[PDB]
Order: structure tokens, then C-alpha cells, then sequence
């Protein structure tokens, strides 16, 4: 009999499979602390091995061996670099966006912000501003662009219907979501569930995309879990609550030895309150790449409504050529001056003429 | 003897069948915890069984024998998906709006936001917009489009002949008041109650339709009864009381396996308190739907004095066709770019004219 799961290691050495729901589940396998040790077995690593129904008394199945690791030999696991002594460098892999039913949008992204791998990115916009959608088109254009990178789909308390379409049009990719129906602490230990399952692909070389809708959602959750740590931040944003979250998104890197953890996240703002701008201000000193939405451009139906002059990355040059890096730096030069609805509006007009290349043809 | 009511399970297992007042009564009828083990009952669950006056030394009667729950043979209770187990989909059926005395109002909801089947939405309005005569001139349309959609009236902490009047207006549709005379705990009990009992039917597949003036002051119930909770959001608002109000509005949805319930209700703003405006903006990423009432255009004495920039839903393509997105498109962009009341003057002029379908033509 062969079951699958995740690793979570438990207080007491020993350990569980979970499925993808990531949470405790009758169907879970016991993982002794004896195989723990002799695989150096870590949280989030997904374990295969054949299993036995459990005997009298046992209420879990037992995983009697372990067959394979994160999907390898698990001899590996011994010897290998922790995912936290891999050397953080700049994403020095650029990723091109394309999704066919709408790469206007992955065009202007480009355009705008370039991604590569190891990147630690953020969408800033009010609600209704087509963040969920962006993040549908982007990861459409990833799942065509890199099949090849592990694209996990992370929804925090968010909305379920959502959730089924994204679910639907992922075409497969790990869809792990908490809608808000869901208290914070589901919302947490599912985040964090997926992120060390993250951390241990890329401990193994891997490249890994995890797309994460309402991280902001996900602060205010930690903030409903932080226990007291004393005095309030202003806006109502405790000083050790946005620990988790910051620790979260900075785990984002690019890795000289092989793989890379690429976070990008939606971010809410203009929200009328102070939390939501602490939170966006704390998180933009941390992230590599950031995107503005405008709520006037989504007003007048112009998409997709990004802010041009507010988005960018950092380190384009590491991710762009010189010919392509003067051409954004003329862009932004003619774009730089004007309003931003106006600014859409003809960057979708000229675009829409051609693909970007011949746009700059 | 028969009794019916609605199924209460109190905390040690055992419950209590109530009448239209939703809270206890002398008249309640027992259920021992056992009939509710056998028949799988849950709360909000409508009992009609053959009762026995009470022996000596009882104060309620008992219900001997179950006969129906939810107007349906007690089989199907053991057999039922539950309904939190039921997948949320968008509201796919549009339902078409008409009150007789006033088709204005009705056919410009209609060319603003189209309501289908699990709409989760909400009308916002300061205070004097017309927000409880225009979810009236709602209940009256509905029970005339809509007479297989059990209506459902919810009215919390709002004016009493205001209630009066709508009991008479409402021609005998479920309707639960609760009018500001009384506490915030007769608030949260009725509403919890009257929600339980529409998740109960609409997991019986049931059309459930629940107009709710006065949500806002539902969250001010909801705020002043949580215990502590700690820290306090800006404007007053209480940090875990506004999960409730969250978590009821979101019941409402589009099932795919069949019925729906669709909640409509009234939001304050433009009141001079910051706790208002966020609640609104909280809640408008909880909705689907989202109605603007000016207060201006009420001064004037223009109705139905409706922000139409502001008002709109999220995918209309769901519930109209290519032509009624087309126009519903064009009708804003023409519309767009007008000033609020002088928009509403010259919409109710052109739709004056004919019913909605020939102004189109
Ligand atoms: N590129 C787009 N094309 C068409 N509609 C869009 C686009 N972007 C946003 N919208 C509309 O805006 C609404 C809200 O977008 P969404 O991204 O879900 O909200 P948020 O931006 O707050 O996450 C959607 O119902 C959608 O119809
Ligand atoms: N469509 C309308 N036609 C005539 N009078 C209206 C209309 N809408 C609102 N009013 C007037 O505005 C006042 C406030 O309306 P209502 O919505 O019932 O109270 P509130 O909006 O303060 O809850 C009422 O006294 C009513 O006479
Ligand atoms: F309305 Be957005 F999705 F916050
Ligand atoms: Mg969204
Ligand atoms: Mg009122």
C-alpha cells in the first residue's frame, strides 16, 4: 500500500503526511522521529512510501518505508545545502510574460516590471482594481511560459467562487486556498505549510512560483494571532506580528546553487486604512518589485488600469538587455511626464498594434 | 396535537422549537436530543411534528413524533450534503426587477446592477436616500418576479412603524424585525437565528432571498457584544467582532448543486463616523453588488437618487446577454462622464419614456 503527503514534523520528533488541504486529516500517515533523523526529513518535504492499514489501537497509518523525498532518492536529503544556508543572490533569470487571452497585460508587465527568477514581487491596487484578475493572466502566461517551474497558487481569505475559478483555470497547478470563511489561524498554517514545502523544493535545486493573492490578508491575520507584544504600531498593526509575514515574502531569492523561490503577492491599498498602508510601506522596503493599479483607470474600464509610473523593479539590468533596458528607460521618459489613465490608454493603443518587440520596431 | 417551529439546539444537545419572534417562548416545543441524532437535525431547521401537552412537572410541550422537517419527509435529513459543504459558484441566474408603482426605480437597478440567484449584495446610501424605500419597492418587485424565492425580510435595529409598514407592504413574505428599542444581543440572536434557518433551507436546495435593512447597525450589535478582543480598529470598530457580520454575508452565494441564497442589504455612510465608512469599504469586499445612493440627489428630491458611476456588480456577463452588456457599456459611457443628479434627471427622462426593453430600441 503507497501513500503520499507533505512532512510536518510535529513538537514530540514525530511527524505527519498531510494531503493537499493541508491540514490534519484521518487519512494522514504517521512518520516516526526514527525516520525523521535517518532521512534528516524536514517540515514541508513530501514524502512517498508504502504504508500499512493501522494495527489495534492505531487510529493513522504508519509509514513503514520511505520510498521517495520532494519526489527523489531520499539519500540526498543526508547530504544537501539547507534551503537557509543557500546564498541569496539578485533574479538573474528573467521570465517573459505571454497569455494569450489577454498579453496586453503581459506585455505592459514586461514592459513595466520584468520578472525573474528569485524574484520578490508585489501588486499594489485598491480593491476592484483587476489584481485577482492580473494575477489569473500571470499565472496563465507562467504555466506556458515556465511549465517547467513549480507554479503553487496561494489563496488567503479570499473569496470562494474565486477560488473555483482559479481552481478551474489553473490547469492543474497547486491550488492551495483559505477562503475567508476560514479563520486566521487555518489561514496561517496553510500559508506556512505551503511556504516550507516551498522552501524544501527549492532546497533541492527547484524553482518554484508561488502566487499569492491577499498577502495582505495574511498580515492581518498574523496580527489576529500575535499574542500580545505589548504596545500598538499606529494604524493598529502590532510590531511583531508583521515578523512572520516579512520572514514569509524575504524567503523570495535567487539561489547560486541551483533553484530559486519567486514570491509574487497582491497587495491592497487605498483602503482608508492606516494598517493596510503600514503594511504596503513595511512590505515595499522588503520586495524587489512592485506594480501599481490605479482605481480611476479601472473607473473608466481602461485594462489592465496599471499605474506606469509607480511600477518597476529593482536590478531591471540583471533581467534585461542593454538594447531592451534603454528602450524601457525611453518609455518611462516619455511616459514619465503625462497622466495616468491617458498613459494606459495609449500605451494599449500602441501596443495593441503589434507584439512588444515590433512595438519597438 | 400538532406544534411546528424552528429547530434550536441549546448547548447540552436538546432543542427548542420557536415561532416568528425568533427567541424563546413559552410555546416552544422540546426536542430531546435523541430525534435530533436520528433525524439529523440542525439549527434553523423547521419542525412540524405531532406534540403532547407537557406531563406534570414539564414547562414545554414535547414533540412526540417528527413528521416534517423543512416542509420535506425526515429522510432526507440523514441524506443531505451539508451546507457548508456546498460549492459557492457566481450567481448565475439573473433574476429581472418590476414593483408596479415604481418601474423607474426597478428598471434603472436592472441597467445598473442586475441581481441573480446568490447575489451577495449591498446598497449604500447616507442617512434620508431612500434605502429603506427602495429595498421596499425590492421585497415588492421580488415577491412579483420571484414568488417561488422564499422572501425573507430581516430588519435590525431600525425605525418600528417603519416595521409596521413593511408588514403590511410585504403581503405575508417571512419578515424578522428587530427595531431599535430593542438591546444589540435581540440583534445578533434574531439575525443568527433567521440565518440559520435560510442556510437550512437553502441547503435544501431553497431559493432563499433575505433583505436586511440596517446591517451596519447589525455590526454595531455585533461590536458592542464581543467581550474584549483587545486592540480597537481606527474609528472604534472592534478587531475580531466584524468576523461575524463577515461570515454572515458571505453565506450568501450561488450553490451549483441547486437552490441559492441571495442576501440585499442597506449600508449607512456619509454618517461623520469613521466606523461607517469602514465598515462599508470591509464589506464591499465581501459583495458582489454594490448600489450608490446620493444624498444630494435625494435633497433634491430626485428619484430614485442613485450614484450610477458608483453603482455596478462584478461580472454582469453572467447574468445578462452580449446585447444587455453592450448597452448596459454603453449607457455608462455615455453616462460616465455626467454629473451625479443631472445624470439621474436625464436617465429618468429617457426611461420615463417607455419600459426599459423599448428605450433600448
Ligand atoms: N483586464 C480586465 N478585463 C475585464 N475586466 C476586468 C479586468 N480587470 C478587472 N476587471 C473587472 O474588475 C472586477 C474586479 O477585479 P478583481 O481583480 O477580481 O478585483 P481586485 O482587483 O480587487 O482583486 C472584476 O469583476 C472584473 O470584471
Ligand atoms: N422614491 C421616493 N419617492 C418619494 N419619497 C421618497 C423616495 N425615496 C425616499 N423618499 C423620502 O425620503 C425619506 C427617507 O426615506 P427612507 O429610505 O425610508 O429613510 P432612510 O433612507 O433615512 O432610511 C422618506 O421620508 C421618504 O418620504
Ligand atoms: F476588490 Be479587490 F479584489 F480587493
Ligand atoms: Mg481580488
Ligand atoms: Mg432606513
Amino acid at each position: 500500500r503507497l501513500v503520499k503527503g507533505y512532512l510536518e514534523i510535529s513538537q514530540d520528533g514525530y511527524g505527519f503526511l498531510t494531503e493537499n488541504l493541508h491540514n490534519l486529516e484521518s487519512r494522514v500517515a504517521i512518520v516516526s522521529a526514527g525516520l525523521i533523523k535517518q532521512y534528516a526529513l524536514r517540515a514541508g518535504d513530501y514524502v512517498v512510501g508504502q504504508a500499512r492499514p493501522p494495527r489495534e489501537n492505531e487510529r493513522y497509518a504508519t509509514l513503514l518505508k520511505v520510498e521517495a523525498v520532494n519526489n527523489l532518492d531520499p539519500e540526498a536529503a543526508k547530504n544537501r545545502p539547507r534551503f537557509d544556508e543557500l546564498t541569496p543572490q539578485f533574479p538573474d533569470r528573467q521570465i517573459r510574460l505571454e497569455t494569450t487571452p489577454d498579453e496586453l497585460s503581459t506585455r505592459v508587465i514586461d514592459l513595466l516590471a520584468p520578472i525573474g527568477r528569485g524574484q520578490r514581487g508585489l501588486i499594489v491596487a485598491p480593491p476592484k482594481a483587476g489584481k485577482t484578475t492580473l494575477l489569473k493572466k500571470i499565472a496563465n502566461a507562467v504555466l506556458k511560459n515556465e511549465p517547467d517551474i513549480k507554479v503553487i497558487v496561494l489563496l488567503i481569505d479570499e473569496r470562494p467562487e474565486e477560488v473555483t475559478d482559479f481552481r478551474e483555470s489553473v490547469q492543474g497547478a497547486e491550488v492551495i486556498a483559505s477562503t475567508f470563511d476560514e479563520p486566521p489561524q487555518n489561514h496561517i498554517r496553510v500559508a506556512e505549510f505551503v511556504h516550507e514545502r516551498a522552501k524544501r523544493i527549492v532546497e533541492e535545486g527547484g524553482h518554484v512560483m508561488i502566487l499569492l493573492d491577499s498577502i495582505t490578508r495574511l498580515a492581518r491575520a498574523n496580527n489576529l494571532v500575535t499574542p500580545p507584544t505589548g504596545r500598538t504600531l499606529s494604524g493598529g498593526l502590532d510590531s511583531a506580528a508583521l515578523y512572520f509575514p516579512k520572514r514569509f515574502l524575504g524567503a523570495a531569492r535567487n539561489i547560486r546553487g541551483g533553484g530559486s523561490l519567486t514570491i509574487l503577492a497582491t497587495a491592497l491599498v487605498e483602503t482608508g486604512s492606516r494598517m493596510d498602508d503600514v503594511i504596503f510601506e513595511e512590505f515595499k522596503g522588503t520586495g524587489n518589485m512592485e506594480l501599481h493599479l490605479s482605481r480611476r483607470l479601472e473607473e473608466r474600464r481602461i485594462f489592465p488600469a496599471i499605474d506606469i509610473l509607480k511600477s518597476g523593479t529593482r536590478r531591471e539590468e540583471l533581467l534585461l538587455g542593454e538594447e531592451v533596458t534603454h528602450k524601457m528607460w525611453l518609455l518611462r521618459k516619455v511616459l514619465a511626464d503625462m497622466d495616468p489613465a491617458e498613459a494606459m490608454e495609449m500605451l494599449l493603443a500602441r501596443l495593441a498594434r503589434t507584439k512588444n518587440n515590433k512595438e519597438f520596431l
